[PDB]
């Protein structure tokens, strides 16, 4: 059931559909607290030829906008690219395809770098079992506690 990137066995297309953010996660908090521009919520992953679509919403000074973003596949394993508040990479650390996926993220711009893991649900919300996978991995990547944001407890532009 447990889809990576590690085992190559990630049947893609399986992504298709509506999601919610769960949790988030930083080395660089800033990022993902209010008005960051990491702090997103997915809508919906579009799988297309070699290249995933997400729609996100996002809340700039007390309003939602949404915008969507098309990543490309890179030549690397599980590898993507999509440009957004600099140059990202990302890979799909593990995912069941029909209740959770979660991401690894990094971003570069003006010769920073941070991280950034993302959980997401088909629905609203996710058990705590699958939380705190997910909070092992970020602690694995070197995000602690605190820079973990589980969403579900804050305004998502859900309305």
């Amino acid at each position: 059931e447990e889809a990576s990137f590690e085992r190559g066995n990630l049947d893609v297309d399986k992504l298709n559909g509506d999601w919610f953010s769960i949790v988030v996660a930083s080395d660089k908090r800033e990022k993902i607290e209010e008005n960051g521009s990491m702090r997103v919520f997915v809508q919906h992953i579009d799988v297309l030829e070699n290249s995933l679509g997400f729609t996100f919403r996002i809340k700039e000074n007390g309003v939602c906008t949404e915008f969507s973003l098309v990543a490309d596949k890179t030549a690397k394993d599980g590898e993507y690219f999509v440009e957004y508040d600099g140059e990202n990479t990302f890979t799909i650390l593990k995912t069941d395809y029909d209740n959770y996926v979660m991401f690894h993220l990094v971003n570069v711009n003006n010769g920073e770098t941070f991280q950034l893991m993302e959980l997401y649900g088909r629905t609203k919300d996710l058990s705590s079992d699958i939380k705190e996978k997910f909070a092992k991995l970020c602690v694995a990547h070197g995000i602690t506690r605190d820079n973990i944001i589980d969403l579900t407890k804050t305004d998502r532009c859900l309305q």
